[PDB]
């Protein structure tokens, strides 16, 4: 499952903040834990 990240261009950079714009909504979505 992906959060469609890859949308932009994701080689300059896009793909470093796939895993950073995939870890910020995870460390976010993980905000109740429970």
């Amino acid at each position: 499952i992906k959060p469609e990240a890859p949308g932009e261009d994701a080689s300059p950079e896009e793909l470093n903040r796939y895993y950073a714009s995939l870890r910020h909504y995870l460390n976010l979505v993980t905000r109740q834990r429970y």
